[PDB]
Formats: structure tokens, C-alpha cells, sequence
């Protein structure tokens, strides 16, 4: 597990929200989240198998998603 | 007696997603459930089968988010 | 997308952002960051083309963003 992952996505999650102006949980829910600290989803089918997420969610948020975790994991 | 942090953290998961699923928190979980397993913290199939309220459907389509969460908990994650 | 771009447009960003004591989302989001990445638009029309970027946005912060993919594109 990864925790400084885990509070970048929360960071990232509620960028998204506060600008669209929604809930955080409406973007995804901790337990998604936690799921994204663990397996750290690089790739869109690595992604659609973490819960929570669906294909709608994965169109709408994946890339932001995506290229955090992928850029935390290079060391960028 | 139960992890007051945990079942608040129980409670805020199944809004999310009886709120998504158009459907009342009960039809997730029912408090009394949610408590149980706040109390028991449950981290695989076995355990959660062993809560009241959790059958093997609901372990099928809520278990994961659930399960993540406790085991998240209970290492301080 | 370009991920070396993508790390340089983010500290741009950062930049911006901290001395103007706004959330980095509030200059650009992490999904217009993106695009830019994946389009590399050099020009105001390819940079209006990009989801989140509006005459408003592109006359404060466009000039800096424009400059920053030009010199990563030519290998200033």
C-alpha cells in the first residue's frame, strides 16, 4: 500500500469536485481510491478492474486519474 | 464495542453507493450489520459471510469497496 | 501523450499558481494538462481547441503555456 498515492488521489479527487462543483464521493468513493493506492492502475483495463469503477467513470475521470498514479509511480 | 471512526467511515461508503444505485442504505446494509462489522472487522469472504445481513449476493455485489475499506482501517492506511 | 511535457506543463502550472495563491486546478485542470500533452497546441486557435481553455483563461495565463510546448517541441 501506498499512503502518500492514497493522499494525492484524495487531492486530485477533490480538485475535480470542488470545480464540477459536486460532492467527492459523487467523483469516487474512498474505497475506489484505496483500491487505485493498492493496485495503482496504469493502464484503462488495470483501471476498469478497480471497483467503482465503470466505463462512464473511466471516459469522464480515468486520464487525470491515470497519469497521477502513473507519474507518482516514475518518480515524477 | 465498535470502531466509532470505522462505522462513520461504514456509513459514508454506503451512501455513496445506495446514492449511485438509486436504492435506500438499508437495501446495501442495514446499520445493525454495519456496526457488526465495525465490531468484527472483516477483511475476506469467510469473515464477511460470517456477519449478519451478508449473504453470498451481497458479498458478490457490495463486498470489495467494503472489504477494502475495513482492511484499509485496521492498517492505519 | 508526451509525459516529459506533461511533468513541465504541471510545473508551470505550479508556478502560476503559487504566486498567485490559487489550487493549481483553478490556472488549468489536470485534464486540460492532458490534452495540451497529447495535442501540443502552439498557436491561440490550437490552444482554444483544448477543453478548459477559454479567451479569459488564454489572454492571463496562454502566452507562458504557448512558449513552454513551442521550446519542448523544437528542443529549446
Amino acid at each position: 500500500y501506498d499512503r502518500k498515492l492514497f493522499a494525492k488521489l484524495r487531492k486530485l479527487r477533490k480538485s475535480i469536485a470542488d470545480e464540477s462543483n459536486v460532492p467527492p464521493y459523487v467523483v469516487f468513493n474512498d474505497a475506489t481510491l484505496i483500491e487505485m493506492a493498492e493496485q495503482m492502475p496504469i493502464t484503462a483495463s488495470e483501471m476498469l478492474s478497480v471497483n467503482g469503477v465503470g466505463m462512464r467513470k473511466l471516459e469522464r475521470f480515468g486520464k487525470p486519474f491515470m497519469a497521477l498514479i502513473r507519474a507518482h509511480v516514475d518518480g515524477d
